[PDB]
């Protein structure tokens, strides 16, 4: 009967949705909840339309990690951002121009609201799937990476020099050493 609040929606500060987007039926909140998240990281960039919502979310083998900070509002917790990965098949180029057929874990969308940057939080849901996913920084990929992620990566993780290619991708010297 009673709607669920976010607390019950999400129990940990850090949450991991699948393809199976996990009283009423929940799925209906957690579906708008994630809608609106894509949006906002959609408008944050400059896109057209929403790269991360609940539909794409439950088409992909991506995972959408969820950071909800439990002291905010009263106590009944905020969602401060996510961050969603996947693999997708590439044909990145090494350093030398030659087309590498492979398949990396990639980051595909990564978004805190506007205010409330620069505080810990990216770094720690960043943190948080390198562990899950058990994966450094430098061997995955990078869908056109914003240049708040790129200042992001080179000052978190040392990426700065990247291999040149032109699917919009992005990856660094140590993918491929
Ligand atoms: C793969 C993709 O789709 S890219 C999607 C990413 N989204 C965007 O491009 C829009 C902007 N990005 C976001 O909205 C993300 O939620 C982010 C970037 C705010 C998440 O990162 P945050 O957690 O805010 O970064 P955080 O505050 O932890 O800062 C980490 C370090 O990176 C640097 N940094 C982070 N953001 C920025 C920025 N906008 N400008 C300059 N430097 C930055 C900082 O220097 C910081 O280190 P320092 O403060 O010790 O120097």
């Amino acid at each position: 009967d009673f709607p669920y609040d976010l607390n019950a929606l999400f129990p940990e500060r850090i949450s991991v949705l699948d393809s199976n987007l996990s009283r009423p039926d929940p799925l209906p909140q957690v579906t708008t909840v994630i809608d609106e998240l894509g949006k906002a990281s959609s408008k944050a960039q400059q896109l057209p339309a929403p790269i991360t919502s609940a539909a794409k979310l439950q088409a992909n083998r991506h995972h959408l990690y969820l950071l909800k900070d439990g002291e905010q509002n009263g106590g009944r917790g905020v969602i401060v951002g996510f961050l969603k990965v996947g693999y997708k098949k590439l044909f990145l180029l090494d350093q030398r121009g030659a087309h590498l057929e492979t398949e990396p874990l990639c980051v595909l969308d990564f978004y805190v609201t506007e205010t409330l940057q620069r505080h810990g939080y990216g770094s720690e849901l960043f943190d948080f799937m390198l562990k899950h996913k058990q994966v450094e920084p430098a061997q995955m990929a990078y869908d056109r990476p914003s240049p708040k992620f790129l200042s992001f990566l080179e000052k978190r993780y040392d990426l700065r020099n990247s291999v040149p290619q032109v699917n919009n991708f992005v990856v660094f010297a140590g993918f491929f050493q």
